[PDB]
């Protein structure tokens, strides 16, 4: 056999079927005679590769495969790479390298130094030293981004090493199964069950990592068992818990101060598959109150190490958060009490505030809709005003990198045929990935796309105002026509400047047969 | 003095004095109160932004300042970055990066292990160990990029770091004088300068690092005087020769074989400002036929220790090609006869052959045009059919990564005002930087765009073809429209399905008072 | 309170008590004012230093802490590094750095890019980017250094740093708990131990994680209840199981065809604590027969990811032994029988064989003495004639650098006081690290050293025999005088040249008070 016969046998055994592209000529000894069992995904620009594949993997809740081309094509996907490590994200990617016989003279599209180009976004980079290796790197890479805490790896492949023969004991990689699958020692768990059960007001706080686990349904049991009130970690970038529950209390605020007085009164607060904590803002003062402990839950040793405060476990969430559920006690305090609805912003019949976009948004998607965040001033108004029941139902760019929404929207809905994906983005972020449309387009992947175009950065200009910041440049983009970009790559695009012109769009899009991108006139910040 | 006021003067007293970047919070406070005396040119997305930044070095021959937000920002860039190292680009990259403070537990927005990000594609990473030593890191920036050879640099700077007070002893930055200006001792110059004065049938080729240097006035001294015929070294980034002058040869092939055969019956062959050679299709053979040495003038060691042949020299290329000219003997030989004008292919009134559309820019174009290529099925034909007869004329992704041109063009327009920039652009290399319209629509940047839509990657199918590789995936990118894409960035947008129709939008292009996109239908290979 | 004094105090909070170092003057700020409760640990060579922390933190089974001084001292270190990573040792690596005011200008003894320098040999490496996160860098170091899978870390300290006052919020690092004391889930690992309670013939591999786990014990009761014999995994830096219990097999050679013959008709092969496996000599062949399958227990992703064949579980290797051992039914097999005790092989008046060497060991020291190897040709026969009876009976260079055992049997003599260390070195391994000797001198640490000499490289030698390499120099090494190194460094030294005298020097060795160097004359190979 060869390297590409067995590597592709190597990916099919282990799951994988669908390659996320952009070609070049070192990736056609490896694109060549591509199997009939596989599906290809052309996106037109590697950030947009990667951000597909990225919201594919988060959604399907396993590893999805990249082929990029050089230095080049690996390079424009570096700013996707990092919202993908923030997110665990078991992404594949592998690179063409020119034939070995050039590499030395660095002939034009030799990826130099290979490895080291994408640290240190990845959990593995490797390239290897001969062709009969390929399979066994391969299987090295799928192993690496699967393993908690999962993450993307990078593999770099010079393109003669395809058609060259396989080592006939690579058949043992095929079907080898890898497990993380673990939780803390019976003596070790019982003494924290007996601390939840012991507290008198415990808090939860959920992180990303519970909703890429599936362990959503369990932390409600927790939840209602324990009483207590259940947060979403700062800076999130997946729900991990249904928004109307009555122990539910939102979005914690990404700052040191705010989270330790939200916390004070709390004996003991579990954080579950979230770092400690993703703050944003510079916010100082106490990491906790006087009478507050904290224990974290975490799949990824780098954030147990880097917490500032509390103790931690590193294992897998979905068998703790399974084993938590199902040991602690049912407590006799009153369950809490469901946050109350949303006021209703007044509304004329000009621009739309955000307020009002997110509300018409909720009373008019599917229960199982999926939305995906890049407005950047909005979050804590979507966040208050989407009910979201089910488990995949957010994703926002979880190391804020703009970019993300646009091209994450269409892999996610790739992944979940039968959920409406509604992807809500700002004017400014929207272009920074605007050319995945054609993607959409292309495998009519029906995606919806709701521009929100307030003309400016707002969020930047929100925070140059709280510094007294004057004469910063660079925070207006006006002039960009959104049905124009649509039509450009294919995609069906409406307008509401107002109300009554929202509704109707919606309407049309909800019913479309394909993806449908509206702009959005918003009050401008 | 501030460490923010400090650093601008630094840039100010160095010659800065535009910023080219896409804005974020890690930023706010190195922008804040910008400087009356500089400019702030904006782009959509960080490809975008390095691509305009890296056309306006290369064409003003000085470093471009760039700002860019934290990793997701520098990694959007990357592959931007791949073309700017192997063009030499003289880059000082800059990066925001979350508050010293909060560095340590990992605040949303921080850019872990910063100086690695771009690495293996800067010649200098840095992020600075205080507030105060950020004017001096800077300073080394601004050397590393400018010093022979150019190069890109990255410096990742604290968002607290700006306000703090500066060192008084920075003063000492500001007037710096720092030159690489050499060449090669008069003893060993008189020994080179004897070989090419004995040599019976030298033959010249030149490199990038030519039109980099302005040089290309005293190559053209040089070839005159040893009567010895020019080629333009494989995969050129530039042009560094006058296309019809008698002793031009064109482009050389980017093979091995092709090379060696090229160069028989040469005895000296003087490489000056190219590696030796960025080939790139596989053509194995002699490096050099018998009877041919070789000699390289180089201005970067990496280029001189990784030469498979020749004896090579490491210095300034302006300055040693203006000693060789001003050097040799008048050879008696006879001047090397012009190769004959290029054939005109059959044209009929339907789609256009690449061929008719470089014969009618040529044709059309003032003398002094500015040309970008990323259309890569037909660079052979350009470089036949554009008589570039100054310096400046020509840049191409000196890595082979696409989304070069289209924000080059911008950033070659505004350093060149009073030379028409015209790019031609393959429809599948349009989309990796699409949004760099926007910056041309906003600034009126009159770069003028040309679109050669044949619906595919024609480079990539051909080399597939070349390979008889079946069922290569990924290869054709149906259903763009450009002029709608132009229009949703606030460009001028023309189509030209046949001659007629070429030449009425590029008359209409060439008197435009802004940019103007051009979508030219072309025929499929 | 300053960053010494909270640094101190996070140190003693997580257990810390002693540093081994070698000290610089960036170094001198921080071991200013040592705290009484401290010890420091001096020796006079960086590999010294952290070869005695690595056999301390190894034995012990707790983290070391290690000072050394800047590049020069890291630098020196690597080596001991490279062993360090290959047996999981958790050692916190300090060194100081120039103050932040002249680290730009790469004053005398600035470590430049310190983080690094010792990659790829730390799990992190680090320098902080104020004084103030010190501690908090300090505890994620602790914390890196100490989670399954361990092994050594980085921190870099500027040496101003320790002046600075500290954050008053740091006293949350103190007493923070960090576990990943982790088991596979309860269906899974009910399908493992079915899997084992079904399998006809198996066979267990244990590799160093076991000692270091101190699961020895249950890994006993799992062969026993498992009927099951017991090898080693091959280039074993530990031993895992009593070599004289009848399960035992004894050290698998670390080749790949011998390893798959060794195991044919074994149908299940669990394999815990191990790479699978550390091959040295290239054996190519099987990885395994047809009708063996293998399922190996780690507590390293990178181990899981890079076997070539079998099942993985990541895991705690003290969790998942004991819940195993305790799990698995009682076997109606017939228990392994017990290894034949080896032949005495014949020995002359002259010099002395290896065997008789460890022949007479085992019959000379006591049952819990603590052997290390360092004697690179005898090794089998050392696995052989030892009975080690206890848990962290042995250790042996885990990447294959000598250099380890000497400094590193000071380090295990010092964790365990009342265990007689007995390191047997080879003369040509000796020399490495001889400088370690003083350190045992003037601490009084009573290891014995038996310096193997024979005059060459005995294992190269025969491997330059074996690929009939001839005329390969620097492979002998005579003119050493070991009992004048010993006097040089404080060492009470003896000479053993024949059987005689070996037991009296061993019987003296073994009643002194303090260290003692034999050198023995063993016979040419
Ligand atoms: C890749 C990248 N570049 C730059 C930024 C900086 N940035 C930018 C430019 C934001 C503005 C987003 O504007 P928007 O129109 O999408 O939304 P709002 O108007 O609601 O802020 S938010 C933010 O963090 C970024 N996050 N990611
Ligand atoms: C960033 C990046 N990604 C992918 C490629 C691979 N690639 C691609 C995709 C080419 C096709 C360009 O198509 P085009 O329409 O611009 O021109 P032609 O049809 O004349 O080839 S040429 C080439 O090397 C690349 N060079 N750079
Ligand atoms: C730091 C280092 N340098 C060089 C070697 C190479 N090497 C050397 C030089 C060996 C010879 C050891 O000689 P010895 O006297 O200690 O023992 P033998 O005579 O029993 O081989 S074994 C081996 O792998 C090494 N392992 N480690
Ligand atoms: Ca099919
Ligand atoms: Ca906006
Ligand atoms: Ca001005
Ligand atoms: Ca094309
Ligand atoms: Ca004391
Ligand atoms: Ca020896
Ligand atoms: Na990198």
């Amino acid at each position: 056999a060869s390297v590409h016969g067995t590597t592709y046998e190597l990916l099919r055994r282990q799951g994988i079927d669908t390659v996320f592209g952009n070609p070049g000529s070192n990736e056609l000894p490896f694109l060549k005679d591509f199997p009939e069992d596989f599906r290809y995904i052309l996106a037109l620009q590697e950030a947009c590769v990667v951000g597909i594949a990225d919201g594919y993997a988060q959604a399907s809740r396993k590893p999805a495969f990249i082929n990029l081309h050089s230095a080049a094509g690996t390079g424009n996907a570096m700013g996707a790479l990092s919202n993908a490590w923030n997110s665990h994200s078991p992404l594949i990617v592998t690179a063409g390298q020119q034939t070995r016989a050039m590499i030395g003279v660095e002939a034009l599209l030799t990826n130099v130094d290979a490895a080291n180009l994408p640290r240190p976004l990845v959990k593995w980079s490797y390239e290897p030293a001969s062709a009969a290796e390929v399979p066994h790197a391969m299987s090295r890479a799928i192993h690496m981004a699967s393993m908690a805490p999962q993450g993307p790896v990078y593999l770099s492949v010079p393109y003669d090493d395809w058609d060259k023969d396989a080592d006939p004991q690579s058949h043992h990689l095929f079907d080898r199964h890898v497990s993380s699958s673990v939780r803390l020692n019976d003596q070790d768990l019982d003494i924290l069950v007996k601390a939840l059960n012991s507290a008198s007001n415990p808090a939860i706080v959920l992180g990303p990592d519970v909703d890429a686990a599936n362990a959503n349904a369990d932390c409600v049991m927790l939840a209602e068992r324990l009483k207590a009130p259940v947060w979403v970690a700062p800076s999130a970038p997946r729900c991990p818990f249904p928004t109307r529950h009555p122990c539910f209390r939102g979005l914690m605020p990404a700052g040191i101060a705010a989270i330790s007085q939200l916390l004070e009164g709390h004996d003991v607060v579990l954080v579950i598959g979230a770092p400690v904590f993703r703050y944003h803002q510079y916010d100082p003062g106490q990491y906790l109150k006087p009478g507050t402990r904290l224990i974290s839950v975490t799949c990824d040793p780098l954030e147990a190490a880097r917490a500032p405060m509390g103790d931690a476990i590193v294992a897998d969430i979905g068998a703790m958060a399974s084993a938590l559920a199902n040991l602690v006690e049912e407590s006799s305090r009153q369950l809490p009490t469901a946050a109350p609805e949303p006021a209703k912003v007044d509304q004329d019949a000009g621009r739309l505030h955000p307020e009002t976009v997110f509300d018409t948004l909720n009373d008019m998607a599917p229960e199982n809709a999926i939305y995906l965040n890049e407005s950047t001033s909005t979050t804590a108004q979507m966040w208050q005003r989407l009910n979201m029941r089910n488990p995949g139902s957010y994703y926002f760019c979880a190391a804020g990198g703009s970019g993300f929404a646009l091209p994450a929207a269409i892999g996610v809905q790739l992944a979940e045929p039968e959920r409406q994906v509604i992807a809500v983005i700002g004017d400014g972020s929207a272009n920074y990935s605007i050319s995945a449309l054609w993607t959409a387009a292309q495998y009519n992947i029906p995606t919806i796309f709701v521009i929100m175009n307030n003309g400016t950065y707002g969020a930047l200009r929100w925070f140059a105002g709280v510094l007294e910041a004057e004469n910063v440049p660079g925070l207006d983009v006006p002039g960009i026509d959104f049905r124009a970009l649509a039509k450009g790559y294919g995609v069906q695009a409406l307008k509401a400047d107002n109300l009554e012109q929202l509704k109707g769009s919606l309407q049309e899009a909800l019913s479309a047969k394909g993806p449908v991108l509206i702009e959005v006139s918003t009050v401008s910040p």
